[PDB]
């Protein structure tokens, strides 16, 4: 049925220790063997306190050694231990599948040979970028590329959307050196940005803080300023560029008609923007945070009561404790998945409904047991024909 | 100098409890007041065990009430408490700035009025998508849009890169209903996908697991199949689409020359792919994981030793403990930032070098204190002219 051995690949996030997820920590602690690739030493020291059997993958880089040969070796070290029947965890900084080769290789090999294989997501450098630069990828869309790939494959830009470029400090480099990369082809990237955006358009040099007390680098330059030797020298191995839009894109009349966004009149202007505006975009006008409509909405707070169809939390200590244990104890989760009914029978202090919900394991049953559903909602809701009960959208266009 | 009151906005991730970051948890526990917007009840119950003063923001939605008026109210509830001098935490599921309006509004208002304001990144639905579908945004680039915005602004697609569309279950809808959205304009999205990709191109319906024991939905359909009523009905409020590339893009000869990727010969073919290949892409041929070059690299593992310029961890329990405390205790971090020297003096058992590094607070000093730097590296490295010491790149194109 199920052969011995598994591979779980997890992330640490970017900022030391704090940006690791609770589940990444729990799998590191439970593992028989840990392999890791991180930048900062505080995160390294933290990992070594959590498991007695760790190996640093960074020792498999070398001067003039092809990165592809290093990545083949990193992946094989992990899969060898999986073949021996061990529960193996690989750890990469940030998100372990965002701009990472050996994680995807090791997982695909493990899966093809019939072992359990999973990647757990983490916080990427792009996630940090959205938080520190105060932008949302939804407004007005986001394009993300590797800088060398961007140039070699002539990947398209959209002047109306966000652009994010990773690896701007090693344009055209296939190998490794411990002292760092000589970024002498950086001018080729700058020529492309001049062609697409113009010499006076802004580019933001972004470096997320790796230690908890440090501030991020968020330095705006013109495309032309990147040609200056003193500025170009600041771009290194953990540098990312953000290039904001040049203009606002107009609406399509045919789509406005078919989606019925009309009172036989007209919608707002393409530059009638929702507060707040993108502060990096050139010549962006100031947007009013408290318009008359905003003021009227705030005035309604005084007499507000929860709507009749709102579903209040109504659970117990015993149920909350078991759901927390399933999220934070990998051994308990494996036991539950192997036999829902046996596991559910063994949990003390659960109510009859709570016990029945765990026996089934269905999402809607568990939700039903933990939230009170009013009669007004169920009379209008249409339950059978959950799939159609989680509706929490927090943005509008 | 510094007025009373602060706003910190944090995320919970997508999968219940486990995908919260260690720092998000620590700020929730330290807060004077917590405001939250989450989908699953186990995460809600968990938050309420961590702070005694919480408010559910979901109660400010209502039937036929504009989402913009709800978002104005959500933001004002948070900022009102900041103005009173309290340390306030707002909590949104996933990443709190990815497809979220009220977080960016509240933070911008707080910052403009002179209060401390910060967003901490979290794990988004797109982060989960990369992990569960086994793709990397770097290969071959990624475009991300809101589905209604995609249609109304006629946003461009690239047939050679990844495409991700959020909010495919509420095409054209500006308001709210507790029983869910009537997605009767879904056919308009399908027409656009047919125009761009063709009727037989794959589309993956993705729903990340929200509870720890459930599997994700990863269902492939043709564009044509989305017109069938039984399939269209499965798309809801937590549905995202992934559309894989149609073809491989060729290399630019001028860039190959200027980056010097030539031995007076030729590079690999545009479909000479690195293992593993994208399994969702149509008519993708099978790629060999163990080529002769892979086999030779693995053979070198037997006689491997760490290179002479490798930097081993060399720290102490006292130093590791303080760096962990700064990441996990917001009060300790604030104390350290207010007076580096006073804080550093008060930590017992630190060595002279460790103590001096904390007094300074500079990244390179702390790194120097925790890692042994060999003489071979420093003779070639060029320290002064760290910025140019973190070089850990884990992918090649
Ligand atoms: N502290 C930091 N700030 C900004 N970008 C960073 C960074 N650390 C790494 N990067 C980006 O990531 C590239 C290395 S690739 C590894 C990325 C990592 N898995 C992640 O999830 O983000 C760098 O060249 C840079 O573009
Ligand atoms: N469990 C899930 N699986 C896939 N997509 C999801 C999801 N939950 C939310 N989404 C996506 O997010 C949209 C709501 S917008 C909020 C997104 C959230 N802040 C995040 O970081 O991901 C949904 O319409 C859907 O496109
Ligand atoms: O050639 C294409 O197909 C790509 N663009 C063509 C126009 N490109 C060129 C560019 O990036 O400048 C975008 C544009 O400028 O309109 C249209 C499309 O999305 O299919
Ligand atoms: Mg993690
Ligand atoms: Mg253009
Ligand atoms: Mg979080
Ligand atoms: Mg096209």
């Amino acid at each position: 049925q199920t052969k011995a051995g598994s591979l779980t690949i997890v992330g640490t996030g970017i900022e030391s220790i704090g940006q690791m997820t609770l589940q990444a920590l729990s799998y590191i602690e439970a593992a028989a063997k840990v392999f890791y690739c991180v930048i900062d030493p505080a995160t390294e020291a933290f990992i070594l306190t959590k498991n007695k059997n760790c190996v640093d993958l960074f020792q498999y880089y070398d001067n003039g050694k092809s990165r592809l040969n290093t990545y083949t070796q990193m992946s094989e070290l992990m899969v060898r231990e999986v073949r021996k029947g061990l529960d193996v965890v690989g750890v990469f900084y940030g998100h372990p599948g965002v701009f990472v080769n050996p994680s995807h290789r090791a997982l695909a090999i493990a899966k093809s040979e019939g072992y359990r294989a999973r990647m757990l997501p983490g916080v990427s450098a792009e996630d940090c970028l959205f938080a520190d630069l105060c932008i949302d990828p939804s407004n007005p869309g986001c394009l993300t590329y590797e800088a060398s790939d961007f140039l070699i494959r002539d990947r398209p830009v959209s002047i109306h959307s966000h652009l994010v470029l990773f690896q701007v400090g090693c344009v055209g480099i296939a190998d490794f050196n411990f002292t760092g990369f000589d970024n002498n082809k950086f001018g080729v990237l700058v020529d492309r940005l001049e062609q697409e955006y113009g010499a006076e358009h802004p580019v933001v040099h972004y470096i997320a803080a790796m230690m908890p007390h440090q501030d991020p680098v968020t330095d705006k330059y013109t495309v032309a300023q990147l040609r200056e030797p003193e500025i170009a020298k600041r771009v290194g191995g953990v540098s990312t560029f953000y290039i904001p839009p040049k203009a606002r894109k107009a609406s399509n009349l045919d789509i406005i008609r078919r989606l019925e966004l009309l009172p036989a009149g007209q919608v707002p202007d393409k530059k009638a923007r929702i507060y707040p505006a993108n502060q990096w975009e050139p010549d962006v006008p100031e947007v009013e945070p408290y318009r008359p409509s905003d003021q009227a909405a705030i005035a309604q707070l005084a007499d507000h009561a929860p709507p009749e169809q709102y579903q209040p939390l109504a659970t117990s200590k015993a149920m909350s404790d078991v759901m927390t244990k399933l999220a934070l104890d990998p051994k308990a989760l494996a036991d539950y998945k192997a036999d829902h009914r046996a596991f559910a029978q063994s949990v003390p202090d659960l109510t009859p409904q709570e016990r029945a919900a765990l026996e089934l394991g269905d999402s809607w049953a568990i939700r039903c047991a933990m939230k009170n559903m009013p009669s007004s909602l169920l009379d209008a809701a249409r339950e059978s024909g959950q799939n159609g009960f989680p509706w929490v959208i927090v943005v509008g266009v």
